[PDB]
DNA sequence: CCTAACTGACA
DNA sequence: TGTCAGTTAGG
């Protein structure tokens, strides 16, 4: 039957607004409504640039500058960058970087 | 280039 | 259980 693939429809319709009621740590809670995609499926949707709570503006010069200095000194370290960088969680700026700036300014 | 989608390892 | 670091997948 039809389990995994990709992510949507009864997927995002779910933690969409579970996450807007709840917020974006109770994983465990919310895994419970998505039926089979428990546990880590919610956060992989989730935690990047899906959050309807921050409008996709997307990279352009004010945030591509960010890559350039933030990921300079702590690209490693993109759970801080992330914090410091409120929108684009610990997943956006991670593969923005290793797909977009895949050269190291 | 852009976000989405997942896994392995760690806290 | 959730986060932290890296890689993979489709558009």
């Amino acid at each position: 039957m039809l389990i995994k693939g990709p992510w949507t429809k009864e997927e995002d319709q779910r933690v969409i607004k579970l996450v807007q009621k709840y917020g974006p740590k109770r994983w465990s809670v919310i895994a419970k409504h998505l039926k089979g995609r428990i546990g880590k499926q919610c956060r992989e949707r989730w935690h990047n640039h899906l959050n309807p709570e921050v409008k996709k503006t997307s990279w352009t010069e004010e945030e591509d500058r960010i890559i350039y200095q933030a990921h300079k000194r702590l690209g490693n370290r993109w759970a801080e960058i992330a914090k410091l960088l409120p929108g684009r969680t610990d997943n956006a700026i991670k593969n923005h970087w290793n797909s977009t700036m895949r050269r190291k300014v």
